């Protein structure tokens, strides 16, 4: 069914090492075994590769990069260190609803850079979050504003990237990976792979993992 061009699969969640406190929150929000995507995707993120991954929206796939993220951010560093990109405010603000929830026994904050945020909420939440999830237009905005400390940032994740494509967001996007630490993980997640999403893929990720279909 799926396709890898890593070969480590891992089907239970105590197999992955994950952070004690994070593990609480994988069960403690309902997870009980690793998805077919979260059995193949899980590892190489926490690992450090670049990931392109091929799944729908859901359980499966917000969790493999939430999941993933929250593993590798340094807890005592509050700053940005983790950014997720989104088509839309309500599936950021979805993303940070389940993030969160896997981030209920952790000293993690979480800032949505949404519309409706005042200039004030927005600077104090982007501040001291070490992980970010929004809109690639508020995000952009507050860069260009000087408003986002970026230099903290180790991953760099695209949530359902044909969509947010398909929207007119390349350029906002395009810009965004200018304005991160070369050093920073790519981790792109799509419904579909588009050409749209293969330009992005061999332009930003190196040599990355790839979970096809």
């Amino acid at each position: 069914q799926i396709q890898t061009n890593y070969q480590k699969v891992v089907y239970k969640f105590d197999d992955m090492e994950l952070d004690e406190q994070l593990l609480r929150g994988v069960f403690g929000y309902g997870f009980e075994e690793p998805s077919a995507i979260q059995q193949r995707a899980i590892m190489p993120i926490i690992e450090g590769h670049d990931v392109l991954a091929q799944a729908q929206s859901g359980t499966g796939k917000t969790g493999t990069f939430s999941i993933a993220a929250l593993q590798r951010i340094d807890t005592s560093v509050k700053a940005p260190q983790a950014l997720m990109l989104a088509p839309t405010r309500e599936l950021a603000l979805q993303i940070q609803k389940v993030v969160m929830a896997l981030a209920f026994h952790m000293d993690i904050k979480v800032h949505a850079c949404i519309g409706g945020t005042s200039f004030v909420e927005d600077a104090e939440g982007l501040r001291d979050a070490q992980i970010v999830v929004g809109t690639p237009g508020r995000v952009f905005d507050n860069i260009q504003r000087r408003r986002f400390r970026t230099d903290k940032i180790k991953m760099f994740i695209l949530d359902e990237a044909d969509e947010m494509l398909s929207s007119g967001f390349k350029e906002q996007i395009y810009q965004i990976f200018t304005l991160l630490p070369p050093t920073t993980q790519v981790v792109l997640l799509s419904a579909t792979m588009p050409n749209d999403v293969l330009e992005v893929t061999t332009k930003f990720m190196r040599n990355p993992v790839r979970i096809l279909v």
